[PDB]
Parts: structure tokens; sequence; C-alpha cells
DNA sequence: ACGCAGGTCCTGGCAGCTAA
DNA sequence: TTTAGCTGCCAGGACCTGCG
């Protein structure tokens, strides 16, 4: 039986330590002593660590890039190898890489939520707005 | 004559498996 | 058997880039 249950994601816990340790994933995390950033677990904390060094440990086969992730030098790979698995259900258009096409779905939905705060201008995409402002910094 | 969007890789989050 | 650490996989984002 399982009788401790968190208040706000409601799992059970057999005893009431394992619930005071889970709990912390809403609040005492660990944190990075460099940036001070919280981190859930440990081993994500650990990975985050690679980000501070600026090592590339995975090796590209083909080109000879190296890459900060596993999964970024498999996406990496579809290029090389013309896959392009992913594909806009309604313009049809084909994507190697899966958040290139996720961010391509978002403007058959017309939302422009960052408008600029000199013009007013609105834009779909915040890369877009932060150029745009450097227009507007003449002088 | 600049907004638009596609290319490319970096960052961090969980589910599920696996080693301690 | 329990649990912590590990990996795959994924959503989101930043930065560059040429096109119309
Ligand atoms: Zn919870
Ligand atoms: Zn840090
Ligand atoms: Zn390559
Ligand atoms: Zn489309
Ligand atoms: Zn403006």
């Amino acid at each position: 039986s399982k009788s401790f249950t968190c208040d706000q994601c409601g799992k059970y816990f057999s005893q009431k330590r394992q619930l005071k340790s889970h709990y912390r994933v809403h609040t005492s995390l660990p944190e990075c002593s460099h940036c001070h950033r919280k981190f859930m677990d440990v081993s994500q904390l650990k990975k985050h660590l690679r980000t501070h060094t600026g090592e590339k440990p995975f090796t590209c086969e083909i080109c000879g890039k190296s890459f900060t992730a596993k999964s970024s030098l498999q996406t990496h790979i579809r290029i090389h190898r013309g896959e392009k698995p992913y594909s806009c259900s309604i313009c049809g258009k084909c994507f190697s890489d899966s958040s290139a096409k996720r961010r391509h779905c978002i403007l058959h939905t017309g939302k422009k939520p960052f408008s600029c705060p000199e013009c007013g201008l609105q834009f779909a995409r915040l890369d877009n707005l932060k150029a745009h402002l450097k227009i507007h910094s003449k002088e």
C-alpha cells in the first residue's frame, strides 16, 4: 500500500522521507555552482556541467564536426543521408530537423505574439523581433 | 532594404530501462 | 526488491543565412 501522496502532482510513496525528497522538485533542488541555475535531478545537472566546459564528444563520422549531445549528432546525420521524415500535414513540406518542422507548422496559424515596443509591428518569431529592434537602434 | 522563414546545433526536461 | 543513475527521445530556443 501507498499512503503518502504529493499535493501538486499526486504521486504516491511508501515513506514520508521519499515524499519530502520528491517535493523538492516543486521548490532545495540541485543547483549549478557557477551560473546558480537550479535543476530537477542530479543527472541533468551532470549534463549541464558540460556546457560550462565547452567539450563536444560526439563526432560525425562523415564530415568530422562534433556535437555536445548524441541526439544532435543523430539529427545532423539525417542531413548527410537526405532523410526528411518530418512533414507538414498542411503544406506538405518535409524536414530532417524535427524542430524545423514544429516551427514551420506554427506559421500556418498566423499567430504573432511578439510586438515591437517602439513601433508596434507584430512578429510570429522572437528572433525576428530581435533583429527588427536592432534597426530601431539608429544612433 | 528588411521582414520572412529555413538551416543548423545547443539546452534541458521526462519516460523507461538498467545497474547498484 | 528498491532506487539511483543512465540513455533515448523530445520540445524549445538561439544564432546565422539568403530569398523575395
Ligand atoms: Zn509532486
Ligand atoms: Zn551552470
Ligand atoms: Zn557530418
Ligand atoms: Zn506547411
Ligand atoms: Zn519597431
